[PDB]
């Protein structure tokens, strides 16, 4: 589990969104595994606006932050899970690192701010849904 809290927005994995998220919906995209809802209080996270390929992510199944090198956002085939059939997920970045399904939501960050959240993994890989192209998260 986990979210990004930027401005009056809450960014979560679409497959983990709550009823309150759907009832206060700003934007969602199944192909990216992302959903954004509105919040009453202002958050403290800032979004990175960069092309970093190194950063650090939080892994809840280890209670640890790990440094990682990650690929550029791309269209990657992801195997079937209880949340989606096997399909292509867009704007996804892969790295070598530990992950388990409940690690989704952990933040990946670089020197500039939040880059994205854990969305996929297994077999010593972890995939992150990028948010750096969502420029509207910085306004409203
Ligand atoms: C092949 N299955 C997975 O990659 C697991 C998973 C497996 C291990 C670790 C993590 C973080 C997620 N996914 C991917 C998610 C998605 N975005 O489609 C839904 C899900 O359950
Ligand atoms: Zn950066």
């Amino acid at each position: 589990s986990g979210a990004i809290y930027v401005g009056n927005y809450r960014v979560v994995n679409r497959h983990l969104a709550t009823h309150n998220d759907w009832a206060n919906l700003v934007w969602e995209d199944s192909s990216r595994d992302l959903l954004v809802s509105s919040t009453t209080a202002q958050g403290c996270d800032t979004i990175a606006r960069c092309d970093c390929q190194t950063g650090v992510y939080y892994c809840s199944s280890r209670r640890k932050h790990y440094p990682v090198s990650f690929s550029k956002p791309s269209l990657i085939f992801v195997e079937a899970s209880e949340y989606y059939p096997a399909r292509y997920q867009s704007h996804l970045m892969l790295a070598v690192g530990h992950s388990e399904p409940g690690d989704c939501g952990g933040i990946l960050r670089c020197q500039h701010g939040v880059v994205g959240i854990v969305s996929t993994g297994g077999n010593g890989l972890v995939g992150f849904a990028d948010v750096r192209d969502l420029l509207w998260l910085d306004e409203e």
